[PDB]
């Protein structure tokens, strides 16, 4: 997990070609200060914690996972002119985790203080595992008088990531006719839905609800969410009660699910009185649960936790997800499980309130 993002950036440091194959599963020459370094001056963080770096690290694993998922390098192999491209993807994976994880009265300045919100861009591009394209959600691309193209939001204008690549690149991928600049606010129910179950890697996509209208924001923080548990950070969702939480990833779970029929979706109400033993009790009920769904169905069950901020257990919150252990025992990576939890934010009454 951190040596193939670590391989392609300590040669993307210096810029060179890299047509040769990479992930050759033994260890190359590399000392600890130099890749340390790497990670912590391409974060874009001027100080960060560990587990920052460790998030990234995983982000990039399972980019790059994606990736050679794809046919990508294959068909630059067959067709001779499509190299280039990595050095878009790679510039465009350290914008995708500037915009995940990078955060920033005297008491609420940790938490009260959320330098990032919603309305900000969310330029999300995904290589699906199902299939062999790649998809983009949240922005939009224009060219430049440089020969370049750059990168533009929706009702407003930004100039983000200036000198990305060449017109080669977009050549190629024009040829092979991938959905680049698709705008979400005019298109059909029929189509969206095709979209997002291309994403998800969901096949034979199958309406769940018609009456969940599901909008360009709704492509972003389902996708968020899904991105989150796949490449293994811990999902904490900081919306409000008024924001739509339990029905997105109820329908992020029924899409998943597809057509049976089980218990996929199991939504554990956190509260002030939640002891430790609450949550282990569940989250254990949820695990055996999780053996039996996917040794029957392979198929991944969802443990959502609402308002995980309310009890003094929040620490147990954090330790089945951020280093995967439940009252001191080791949770299994096999299992197959994803926890999620949506903690409410942190602000003062108004004073005549």
């Amino acid at each position: 997990a951190f040596q193939r993002p670590y391989q392609y950036l300590k040669r993307f440091h210096q810029q060179q070609n890299l047509d040769t194959f990479q992930y050759e599963k033994g260890s190359v020459e590399g000392s600890p200060e130099e890749c340390l370094q790497h990670f912590l001056i391409y974060c874009g963080l001027i100080n960060p914690s560990w587990s920052e770096l460790r998030n990234f690290a995983w982000f990039l694993n399972c980019q790059l996972k994606d990736c050679e998922a794809s046919i990508f390098c294959k068909s630059a192999f067959t067709g001779d002119t499509l190299r280039g491209f990595k050095n878009f993807v790679v510039t465009f994976m350290i914008l995708m985790a500037r915009d995940f994880a990078t955060p920033t009265e005297e008491d609420l300045a940790p938490f009260s203080l959320r330098k990032r919100w919603e309305s900000e861009p969310h330029p999300y591009v995904f290589f699906n595992g199902d299939h062999m394209t790649m998809t983009f959600i949240g922005f939009h691309l224009e060219t430049n008088n440089n020969g370049y193209v750059d990168a533009i939001n929706p009702s407003n204008g930004k100039v983000i990531k200036k000198d990305v690549m060449t017109k080669e690149l977009f050549d190629g991928l024009r040829l092979q006719r991938v959905p680049f600049n698709i705008d979400f606010d005019n298109l059909p129910r029929y189509e969206k839905l095709e979209r997002l179950c291309l994403a998800l890697g969901i096949e034979w996509p199958i309406d769940p609800d018609e009456t969940y209208e599901l909008t360009t924001d709704n492509m972003l923080k389902i996708l968020a969410i899904e991105m989150r548990f796949r490449c293994g950070i811990p999902v904490i969702i900081m919306g409000e009660t008024g924001c739509g939480k339990t029905r997105l990833i109820k329908f992020l779970s029924d899409l998943k699910r597809g057509s049976v029929e089980a218990e996929t979706m199991k939504l554990v109400k956190v509260h002030g009185g939640t002891t430790p033993s609450m949550i282990y009790s569940k989250v254990k009920e949820a695990e055996r649960t999780a053996f039996s769904n996917k040794a029957q169905h392979k198929l991944d069950t969802i443990l959502f936790f609402d308002e995980a901020n309310t009890t003094e257990a929040v620490s147990c919150i954090k330790e089945i997800l951020c280093d995967r252990t439940v009252d001191g025992e080791h949770l299994h990576e096999d299992s197959g499980l994803h926890i999620i939890a949506a903690c409410n934010p942190y602000r003062k009454h108004s004073q005549e309130m």
